[PDB]
């Protein structure tokens, strides 16, 4: 399995473009568009399916697939690991773990940011260490764990085991 399936049942994977509340508009795997020249919002729906038809090389209205879905979640994970390497603090730990652990990893990023998971000190000294236990255990006395148990879980269970174990039947 990946990092992909792994986020899909994380997060979720949403088929049509949707303008969040806030101001933006999302799709797939939570990959926004209009990030552009520095400026965030698409300045609509309609460049937004456009900059969307772009990427993928089709004419969506503001519809795509999941493999569509998928060839944009790899784009934005690779981007993601592009600002860790650039993280004094979380580099050293994401170059030392293993594919799987570094998923589990990329995983916090994609839900708390770089700032977030480099608030997780000694957890992150741990998993440094290969104390994969303690790391997990560690991992689990957080708000993290509380504000969201389930997914806490399966990416502990990833981190403690390496193995993809947690996601077996989702």
């Amino acid at each position: 399995m990946n990092i992909f399936e792994m986020l899909r049942i994380d997060e979720g994977l949403r088929l049509k473009i949707y303008k969040d509340t806030e101001g933006y508009y999302t799709i797939g795997i939570g990959h926004l568009l209009g990030i552009g020249h520095l400026l965030t919002k698409s300045p609509s729906l309609n460049a937004a399916k456009s900059e969307l038809d772009k990427a993928i090389g089709r004419n969506t209205n503001g519809v795509i697939t999941k493999d569509e879905a998928e060839k944009l979640f790899n784009q934005d994970v690779d981007a993601a690991v592009r600002g860790i390497l650039r993280n004094a603090k979380l580099k050293p730990v994401y170059d030392s773990l293993d594919a799987v652990r570094r998923a589990a990893l990329i995983n916090m990023v994609f839900q708390m940011g770089e700032t977030g998971v480099a608030g997780f000190t000694n957890s992150l000294r741990m998993l440094q260490q290969k104390r994969w236990d303690e790391a997990a255990v560690n991992l689990a006395k957080s708000r993290w764990y509380n504000q969201t148990p389930n997914r806490a879980k399966r990416v502990i269970t990833t981190f403690r085991t390496g193995t993809w174990d947690a996601y077996k039947n989702l």
